[PDB]
């Protein structure tokens, strides 16, 4: 197919490279002329701007650092919209604000253009080997049309379930992993301060929610089944957090996420949940967010 | 064997019950006379106080709510120490402050008595079926001697690798799981606010550090190998957290752990780590705790 | 003077109203037709868009909700720049991102136009009576030129000392007051949970840094003089926070700012500051922010 | 008067010294022999233990680091209670847990002894000059009886309004001042990172709640009068916090208290308070603590 590829960064370059290997004709653009030259050496045609990249393209892929740059490439001076056919499909593979993705898709549809969000999981090493995780937003029809192109860049495609759902699931995933890293560090540094070999902690945690997560362990048969009868009471969880923070403060291990988490359990106790299962923290956060209680 | 069991609460009662089933002779004590009566009906001998429970016992188990109650049962009026043989082994299976465990073990050794820490993972349902996770502190010799008794109450034993290491690994495990629950709730409620079905997010997160944890995914070949060359740069992780918090604040989903986590990544960027792998957050927290940089 | 006023919200409407009262000729624009009509009834000339508002104006005031809207009104379709004289002075009185203010001022200077930041302190009640606090950014020349106009809308002018310094001081002020409100609430609710009448706590706190602030009490003769010898050691402050959080957690009073503050003191103790004066927390935060130690 | 003084630390030594200057006869005790020697040189009589210090004393003052040490000095081996007259008055000037103060006062009353809590504000420099703030707990009768003694050590007495109210107001004061210091540092460092001279910020803040506090400015005529009609809406305050956090994160100034504060305003918005006065944050925190809404 005729493809325009805008954004030849650490992810974009290997993604574009895999499309060339699968026999697509690429017109490429990036602000960095050396990055363009590298794709031209692999068989891409250079374009002077996004509009020229888009001219006669069936698929327009953007892979850019943020939503302001995506908007500028699509709607700015010499933007994709100046070169775009109404039969073409724009695929934004960028990680940007989901409400910016919604507004770009709406603004494209107002001009008779089709756009879908397919951000990716895994890092540039996986981009090189075409083993990215494709988080495919867009309509079922758009995902079906894009899939042959997308499978050149990734090895696994997840149906995110609609326009803007790809960037939403990417954002939930990255929010959880990035925050989890800071909490993981607190546990590991407290472990070191207590002179406990980390491998012993990892062995224990690999067998509990500590290492496996709550989503598929503690939650399914309790809060997610509407059952808050306790396996492990909020009062006990709150007590154990207080012990961890007592130790951390005696050993000068700063634990901001632990300190914040205890005040969440304290709010749950103030709301009368002390004898509920620890999975009831999900319902407490829903109520704090103004949502209707499910249990 | 001849066993004393002190503490017949939601965990202790079924633990004591399993020891009776395996043919041990138990002398039991608790402040609740009905809890004692229930074990006496199953063939336990009652004790008037901990000293009487301990008399002629080879193994003395405590399962109590906190370190002050363990100290009072061991060292107080009619305490275990008044009835204890120097050949006997005290096993505290309580979840208490680890520096309190160390001081109890030291105070016992000063009187020529042997004591180890074997707190347990999993909840009272597992206590009933003898499927607790045994977190065995103590010397190699103590863990070897206690193992046949402990396997009556649990189905898996982890050798924590020394006196006080059992209570340490229990505290690290519970700190991590209890705080993780609060973070998991933030991610799940943001997911709901963005109209993304939870199961779709869990399917994606099950394949990344979000669902699998950093301990065995992102950390081993980076920070834990002394390599902070980036797979995923701190600058990008910090930017994505900012987007998550922007969305949460627009949708009034309070995310205190996320908000705290972004200020940790901000401090990492201030310390010059913006171009390092996200696993460098472990080193940042070590430095914040006054530890010497490893990388 | 000939003034354009863009933004007739809860602050903008009474500010524009005070300029009319002091005899200025105003050309007004807002997207809300009722807000424009209210100013027209007081003697303003309506303009169809920002460009037309700016035409023949000596001073162009913007009072808008955020920096994206200020940029759109200045640089967008029918924007101020299409009607602006190089002799005119643009005054943004909005509370927006300070780095956006810097970029707007620079973008205006690149087109030969003059722009200054004069955000305002105090509320719409003060906007009605012309008793706002004027937080005047801009060059000394711009502040001098604007002052006669600004004194129609405010009763007190602070010269913030340069382009972008007005929005900076407004942001520092509001950051501190808005966050302080959340901490004040934690202290007041813990007070109630301990069955202590609030008036007793306020009487005590009015005599200490609790009620008077650290900026002019504990800091000047210690950290701000480069003296970290202790009047009140970080170790003691950290211990007392632990007691407060123990009580709050027993009484189920959630104290997230207190919980966060103890982990800041914990980091100071990790950095070897436990025997330093509590004012050394400022130096700890500077180091955490990557600044050169004092 | 005949006074026993137990605790000759950085605060206790100068407090005892001022009682000597005002012509009282002191029996002093501390485990630190250098501190005792210094007071003996100023005319104090040394005592071997608290019981001997208390013998024939009308007033017994304790100034100790924590509630366990106060309990040990009053009720332990050779404790004050062994030397105490029922006509004497015990004054604990320590900063300890208020529920420990309550239990000490109750335990003393059970033995027919009278005890009040009079902790102090201001630092050791003020202790030297007798210019401490006296935070007088106790009954009206106890405060009246103690006042002549207390005015030797402090220049201002506040009647806290009952037994245990002195330690409560000391804890509220120190909680607020100690946490405020950390918030003050965030504002001052953000100021420096923006290249704004700090003196300009202090001049502005001295005229607003930023420098004067909310307790006597924004609160009295709004939330404390049951009026949540907005002078400054929660929505606007929340927006401005988001701008401050955006700037802090771009300039890598870590602002954990600011980050936490924005999630409190976010919870207020979730509870429907966005168009309420910012003083409604007090009501939000009361509701989060399980208290009945007032307004």
């Amino acid at each position: 197919a005729a493809i325009a590829f805008i954004g030849l960064g650490q992810m974009g370059s290997p993604m574009a490279s895999n499309l060339l290997q699968q026999g697509h004709q690429l017109r490429v653009f990036d602000v960095n002329a050396e990055a363009v030259r590298h794709l031209v050496d692999k068989g891409a045609t250079p374009a002077a701007n996004p509009a020229q990249a888009a001219k006669d393209a069936e698929f327009i892929i953007t892979m850019l650092p943020n939503g302001d740059l995506v908007r500028n490439v699509l709607f700015g001076e010499n933007g994709v919209c100046e070169g775009l056919s109404t039969d073409a499909l724009v695929i934004d593979m960028s990680t940007i604000h989901p409400l910016q993705t919604d507004k770009l898709i709406a603004d494209m549809q107002a001009k008779g253009f089709s756009m879908m969000d397919v951000p990716v999981g895994r890092t540039s090493a996986n981009a090189i080997t075409g083993t990215l995780l494709l988080l495919a937003g867009g309509t079922a029809e758009q995902v079906e049309r894009a899939t042959p192109i997308l499978m050149a860049m990734g090895s696994e495609l997840i149906n995110a379930g609609g326009p803007g759902m790809g960037i939403r699931v990417k954002l939930i995933n990255n929010y959880m992993s990035i925050a989890l890293n800071a909490l993981s560090a607190e546990a590991a540094v407290l472990c070191e301060a207590l002179n406990l070999p980390f491998d012993v902690a990892v062995k224990v945690m690999s067998g509990t929610a500590a290492g496996k997560g709550h989503f598929t362990t503690s939650w399914p048969n309790k809060v997610l089944s509407g059952d808050l009868s306790p396996a492990f009471m909020i009062d006990l969880a709150h007590k154990d957090l207080g012990i961890a923070l007592d130790v951390a403060n005696q050993l000068h291990v700063p634990m901001p996420l632990g300190a914040a988490s205890r005040e969440v359990y304290s709010q749950a106790r103030a709301a009368g949940r002390g004898r509920q299962d620890w999975s009831a923290i999900l319902e407490q956060v829903r109520v704090s967010a103004g949502m209707t209680a499910k249990v």
